């Protein structure tokens, strides 16, 4: 699809066997999910973003369905006020920007 | 232009006399720059992100001059750690999503 940035461009994502909505960021470098129930094993992170710092739990190799496209790749986990899909399978769907 | 995303989205852009360079957020209501000297009237307000919140400066219709595209429109101004250009001015240039 092309999306216009009137609104923002929520999306509807499938990971984990659970339905989500998430925000395609190009301001992120990584993917950073809510709260949720992930398996496998995680690796404790800290990230930065315009507030100061939240601790998550990242997985690796984690297959996510966005808006009909496969990928898979690192998901952090924890305390995001929304759901980012960032730069890092972003590039894997083919997202670019356009003006 | 057309830009991929496996670099961030960095455009330099022209505000106040001054230049500087800017990140294409897709995941930003608003525009965010840096501590820098602006020279309208402002308004004290609040913004929240990743970890927490920041207090910003709010300036109104301000021009910014983006990868040489004119737009008028608010900026906040405050401890970000990076310029952000959000989707109240990413509107105006005819950005758009592409995948
Ligand atoms: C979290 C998003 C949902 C919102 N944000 C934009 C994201 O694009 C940020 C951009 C950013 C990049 C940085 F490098 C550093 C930063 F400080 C900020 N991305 C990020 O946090 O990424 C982080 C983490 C994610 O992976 C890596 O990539 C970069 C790092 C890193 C870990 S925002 O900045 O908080 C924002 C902007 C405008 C705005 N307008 C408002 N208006 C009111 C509602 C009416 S609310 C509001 C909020």
């Amino acid at each position: 699809p092309q999306i216009t940035l009137w609104q923002r461009p929520l999306v509807t994502i499938k990971i984990g066997g659970q339905l989500k909505e998430a925000l395609l960021d190009t301001g992120a470098d990584d993917t950073v999910l809510e709260e949720m129930s992930l398996p496998g094993r995680w690796k404790p992170k800290m990230i930065g973003g315009i507030g100061g710092f939240i601790k998550v739990r990242q997985y690796d190799q984690i297959l996510i369905e966005i808006c009909g496209h496969k990928a898979i790749g690192t998901v952090l986990v924890g305390p995001t006020p929304v759901n980012i899909i960032g730069r890092n399978l972003l590039t894997q769907i083919g997202c670019t920007l356009n003006f």
